[PDB]
């Protein structure tokens, strides 16, 4: 289920982080607008770019910690707060996070693997609510 999924993702985190973040940017091409340098690059080009690698792995490092501290796919209010207050997320709305989770869930459904995609879907919906409750627009 959900906890094992965190261990699976963490076991090849750089590849899953890139692959899911690219699924997100390809499903919602308007999202690349929140990152300048990303426009007009193919997936392989993005994976070469130092700042794509180091951003995307930090997103997934922290997202897995938030998942690991959750109870029954409900994240801690402290983790929502942290995500809201980050200077780098100033322009962001709960919509940006919804779309990341929809891509993550569709990635897991299309994989050959026994990911608990329904728990990830609940986790994303609970994280979106937490973010709103913590102050995100
Ligand atoms: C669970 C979801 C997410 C987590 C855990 C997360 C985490 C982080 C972290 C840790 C950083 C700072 C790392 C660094 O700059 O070295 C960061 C920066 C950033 N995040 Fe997020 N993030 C999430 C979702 C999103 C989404 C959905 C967007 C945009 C649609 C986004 C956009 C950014 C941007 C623009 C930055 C800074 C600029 C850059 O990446 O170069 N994040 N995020």
């Amino acid at each position: 289920g959900f906890k094992q999924d965190i261990a699976t993702l963490r076991g090849d985190l750089r590849t899953y982080a890139q692959d899911i973040f690219l699924a997100f940017l390809n499903k919602y091409p308007d999202e690349k607008r929140n990152f300048k340098n990303y426009v007009g690059k193919s997936d392989q080009e993005l994976k070469s770019m130092a700042k794509f690698g180091d951003h995307t792995e930090k997103v997934f490092n922290l997202m897995m910690e938030v998942a690991d501290r959750a109870t029954d796919c409900v994240p801690l209010a402290s983790d929502a707060s942290t995500l809201v207050q980050m200077k780098q997320h100033s322009g962001l709305t709960t919509g940006n996070f919804e779309k990341l989770f929809v891509a993550l869930v569709e990635y897991m459904r299309a994989s050959g693997q026994s990911f608990d995609s329904q728990s990830w879907d609940r986790f994303g919906k609970n994280l979106v609510s937490a973010l709103s409750s913590a102050g995100m627009k």
